[PDB]
């Protein structure tokens, strides 16, 4: 028993972080076969980052500016191109640490490890959910740029984010591994507000599920709710509107614990508006949303 | 900016995992060198943990009954013995994936990552702290005997924690890796009951460090307090009492946001006498007392 916010082991990652300069910009990378992936705005000086003309910028870069360097040893660079906001490098030598590997595009809502990295060392571990305004809560300092955020199924690491950015408000902006940004952010130093950062309704029934698995019961109540029902609360506490999609990847979660979906919602609901009274769920006084049902099952399982 | 509780990057630590079975009973190794680091609990069957008389039970084992296997193959067992409540089976290869290593014993209120597995493979990994009552609040199934915890140092990696019970608590004991317990904590299905679990005060300090760092500063108030002053009301609340250690421990992040630490203990006193009032502090709605100092200032300034 127990219920930790765990980060997938990042021995797999760890093989393909790398170290790219550009100029005096330096930033991580991601080494997969014989290409590495990283950040435009690697070409960019602080400067160019007000308005940066990526394409104009790019024409004065060859491949031999591109320094790679995985470890202590050089990479040695035999082509550049640019897809949406990351670089590919073409390198001669394919990383012979490649894992199986897919890039995906992840929806809000969903959860994913990162390995937060500097001079394409690894610092550390961590897990992050994509918020519903496309942003991520993360821990990057200058430097960190380059930093993949993914999932593993058994031997198979699937990279669904690349750091890019901070907005003025502290949270996080990135892309997909195809260089597409997460949101209508863009890789450019101007106001760029996120919207309202809304609670991931599935995700904290996920969580209240792991809490009665894991001993934890005191908010379990008398009462039942309807969708439409809680749904009216959830709006007054800018939580994300649950679907019968949503109730239906609860299934198994209703179906290990007894307790249905709106009845659990009913628990949610009074937790909303008479809040936890000094209380704590899972040693947290507030309602995590950064598990997912399929987090939650797979902790309380085991699966390696 | 952005601060989040951040494990170690466990790649390290993935390449000595092991499975080692006994009998039925199939839990993790530590492979290190030529010598797999097991809990001495392997040679047990459920029934046996209620009185196991251990010197007894492993008399009748000899090297071809302990079963260690890394990935898919199997590791030759050539010498077995017992320390404190560790078997360490000596195996005819060393591991080629053994990093520079230490073995240490931590001090309660010290952190750790720790890196869960199951059958020799890991699952996720976490950060934990080694509680004052010489618990960890871990997220361990059954099978996740013999899990590690560990720190790095560029490239050493200290083993301090191997996993070994679950009391009925739901708190975890273990061992450090010359398998003595950590705290009062037998290996034995027993009446065991966890003491105080007080609160890590330098640790809860830090963390508001950490806050004030990085954007959070509803907190700082227009009050001081002594150390005298400040340990009454940390008695009060079940805090481990500040020390003039834990005050020289804290002055550089004292230095870096120029806010005295008994300022900050003023800040943590009304923290502790009004609440938070529904308020926030690096997303957390209670005080987090699970990064020390010195992961306060490793995760500010970028440590890889
Ligand atoms: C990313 O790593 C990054 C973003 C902004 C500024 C900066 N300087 C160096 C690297 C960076
Ligand atoms: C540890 O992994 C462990 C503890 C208690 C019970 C159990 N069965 C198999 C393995 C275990």
């Amino acid at each position: 028993s127990g219920f930790r916010k765990m980060a997938f082991p990042s021995g797999k990652v760890e093989g393909c972080m790398v170290q790219v300069t550009c100029g005096t910009t330096t930033l991580n990378g991601l080494w997969l076969d014989d290409v590495v992936y990283c950040p435009r705005h690697v070409i960019c000086t602080s400067e160019d980052m007000l308005n940066p003309n990526y394409e104009d910028l790019l024409i004065r870069k060859s491949n031999h500016n591109f320094l790679v360097q995985a470890g202590n040893v050089q990479l040695r660079v035999i082509g550049h191109s640019m897809q949406n906001c990351v670089l590919k490098l073409k390198v001669d030598t394919a990383n012979p640490k490649t894992p199986k590997y897919k890039f995906v595009r992840i929806q809000p809502g969903q959860t994913f490890s990162v390995l937060a990295c500097y001079n394409g060392s690894p610092s550390g571990v961590y897990q992050c959910a994509m918020r519903p305004n496309f942003t991520i809560k993360g821990s990057f300092l200058n430097g960190s740029c380059g930093s993949v955020g993914f999932n593993i199924d058994y031997d198979c690491v699937s990279f669904c984010y690349m750091h890019h950015m901070e907005l003025p408000t502290g949270v996080h902006a990135g892309t997909d591994l195809e260089g597409n940004f997460y949101g209508p952010f863009v890789d450019r130093q101007t106001a760029q507000a996120a919207g309202t950062d809304t609670t991931i309704t599935v995700n904290v029934l996920a969580w209240l599920y792991a809490a009665v698995i894991n001993g934890d019961r005191w908010f379990l109540n008398r009462f039942t709710t309807t969708l439409n029902d809680f749904n009216l609360v959830a709006m007054k506490y800018n939580y994300e509107p649950l679907t019968q999609d949503h109730v239906d990847i609860l299934g198994p979660l209703s179906a290990q614990t007894g307790i249905a979906v709106l009845d659990m919602c009913a628990s949610l609901k009074e937790l909303l508006q008479n809040g936890m009274n000094g209380r704590t769920i899972l040693g947290s006084a507030l309602l995590e949303d950064e598990f997912t049902p399929f987090d939650v099952v797979r902790q309380c399982s085991g699966v390696t």
